[PDB]
């Protein structure tokens, strides 16, 4: 869990920015991401403490902490970086190919939501590309561990939230659930079908919530089929007693990938 810090070589060139540097961990030596640094300390032991419970190939691994200069998360290295940023760059990545990523996410997610996990910063920022065929959910600073007798976390203050990816009954009950998360791959499915363009354009969280509650939803991105966009607006079933779940969700995506494949 606790690193060894001679055995860790940070690179000068930062991946991005607190920071994340490329760096390596001699063990044969693992190219590894090292996100560096009360509060903030508390909420990275925190995210340790999460992505310590899960063992998935849908979700990046940590490796460990370290306490030197600064406090150091040492997680596996995604190589190609953020889904958003990848689409932006590479316009034609062929949809065959995004279904694969969008279903490997549904595949790290029905985990998650079997380990009774909640991410709550589900977006497609957050997915990361260790090949063009190979995507891992990062980013678990927002999870929390559900409790044994609860089927939600409840917020307390509202906080920094990523308010267009978010439900409804979080938004207004302050209430995080699996199916929250649901939501939120809807969004990701659009942004990922969108070549990483950002949802809701030019529009205040206020104004979100209000077109989402006249029962109006984003539109089918172009290219996008059918299926994938019914498969979207099913994910933003404002009532989440009438949502599905996440093996509802990649069960779709896994039959119409074979039956993309298929032809
Ligand atoms: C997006 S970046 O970090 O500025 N650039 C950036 C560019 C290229 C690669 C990575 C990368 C590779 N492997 C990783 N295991 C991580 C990693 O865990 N990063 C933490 C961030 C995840 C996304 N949201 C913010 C926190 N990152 C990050």
């Amino acid at each position: 869990v606790y690193l060894d810090r001679k055995l860790l070589t940070l690179e000068d060139k930062e991946l991005g920015s607190g920071t994340v540097k490329k760096g390596y961990y001699q063990m044969v030596v693992k190219t590894v991401a090292v996100k560096i640094l009360p509060a903030l300390k508390d909420e990275l032991l925190a995210e340790a403490n999460v992505m310590q419970q899960l063992d998935n190939p849908y979700i990046v691994r940590m490796i460990g902490i370290c306490e030197a200069e600064s406090w150091m998360l040492v997680m596996e290295m995604a190589e190609l970086g953020p889904l958003n940023k990848y689409l932006q760059q590479n316009r034609h990545v062929k949809d065959k190919n995004i279904i694969e990523l969008v279903h490997q996410v549904s595949m790290g997610m029905k985990y998650l939501e079997e380990s009774n996990f909640v991410h709550r910063d589900l977006a497609a920022r957050n997915v990361l590309l260790v090949t063009q065929h190979y995507a891992k959910i990062s980013d678990f600073g927002l999870s929390k561990a559900l409790r044994a007798d609860e089927n939600y976390y409840k917020a307390q203050t509202h906080g920094k939230w990523p308010v267009k990816w978010y439900a409804p009954e979080c938004i207004n009950y302050y209430k995080f659930s699996s199916k929250s998360d649901v939501w939120s791959f809807g969004v990701l499915m659009w942004e990922a079908f969108s070549y990483g363009q950002k949802p809701y354009r030019g529009m205040k969280g206020s104004e979100v919530t209000a077109m989402l509650e006249k029962g109006e939803r984003m539109g089918c991105p172009a290219g996008c089929p059918r299926e994938m966009y019914d498969l979207m607006n099913l994910c933003w079933t404002y009532d989440v007693e009438n949502r599905p779940g996440f093996a509802a969700v990649e069960l779709r995506l896994r039959n119409y990938y074979y039956d993309v494949v298929n032809e």
